[PDB]
């Protein structure tokens, strides 16, 4: 990581100040604060005493990863502490937390041009990934945060740490932790992952979305939904759902990975559909 390392700020541990819990885990937890430098917020992500030397490789990776983006759909890094403990990366603080949990409980409130506004930024920080030659293999929007001026930013960067620290990624019977529902056939079924599969499940995403936060396939299990799927199925339209939006869903769950979109294809449509705003007023029927 020393290399990647050097294009990340080391923070003195006297220039950030913890205020609130905002997430947790195992081996550290999340955090609101303040970054000195006057006094800008910022979230911040522990790893406390004890951690093993993978888990301070995979942890610092994710700084070293991130801080080489610089992109208004991705998270920004501030800077790291890695010399002192806890261990802390310390990013742009984002207002509206994550994407799936704002949508829950916000249920309704926004219009389709604010919902379609919100997966067009996704898109666009999809599209930099893919040709930074980064796969990111979780896409979903719990890893998407929301800031107070609705723009969307991916975030959970790294190599195994990013499926490993997911509880939505299970095991298959093949021996992978993956989340089911959000993964690409060919991922699932031989472990290809490609910024292709990341377009599948950048439209499971946008189903997330225009349902405001319905959990995929609802109570299937995950062998019902890797069936489901084998048999042709797919996730139904959401309500009051754009019939061009529902149409591009469906492209990028084609079975043939060539087929389906690329992340410039749908930031594309998505601008287009969103500079001729009429074009999202004909609805896909609701069952
Ligand atoms: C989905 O966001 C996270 C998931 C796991 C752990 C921390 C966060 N995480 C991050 C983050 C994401 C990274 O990939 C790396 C470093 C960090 C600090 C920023 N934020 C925020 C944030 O800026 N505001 C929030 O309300 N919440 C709930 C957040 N959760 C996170």
């Amino acid at each position: 990581n020393q290399a990647v390392l050097k294009f990340t700020t080391e923070i003195h541990p006297s220039c950030v100040t913890r205020q609130k819990v905002i997430g947790a885990g195992e081996f550290g937890e999340v955090y609101k604060g303040m970054l000195k430098t006057k006094e800008v917020p910022v979230a911040i992500k522990t790893l406390k005493a004890g951690y093993t030397e993978k888990q301070r490789v995979d942890f610092l990776g994710e700084a070293g990863i991130m801080g080489q983006f610089s992109h208004h759909n991705i998270i920004r890094l501030e800077g790291v502490i890695s010399k002192y403990k806890p261990m802390m990366i310390i990013t742009e603080y984002m207002e509206n937390g994550a994407l799936d949990k704002f949508l829950r409980e916000k249920d309704g409130e926004f219009s389709v041009l604010q919902l379609v506004g919100m997966l067009r930024g996704i898109a666009a920080g999809m599209k930099y990934l893919a040709n930074m030659n980064y796969v990111h293999r979780d896409l979903a929007a719990r890893n998407i945060l929301v800031n107070s001026n609705l723009v969307c930013k991916v975030s959970d960067f790294g190599l195994s740490r990013v499926l490993e620290d997911d509880p939505e990624a299970t095991y298959t019977t093949s021996g992978g932790k993956i989340p089911i529902r959000w993964t690409a056939p060919e991922a699932i079924s031989y472990r290809k992952f490609t910024s292709a599969s990341d377009v599948w499940s950048f439209g499971i995403v946008m189903w997330e979305v225009m349902t405001y936060g319905e959990r995929p396939y609802w109570e299937l299990s995950n062998h019902e939904v890797m069936k489901a799927i084998n048999d042709g199925f797919r996730l139904p339209t959401p309500m009051d759902c754009p019939s061009a939006i529902y149409q591009l869903m469906m492209q990028c769950w084609q079975q043939e990975r060539a087929r389906r979109p690329k992340f410039a294809d749908i930031v594309s449509i998505l601008d287009k559909l969103i500079r001729a705003p009429d074009s999202l007023k004909t609805l896909a029927d609701f069952d």
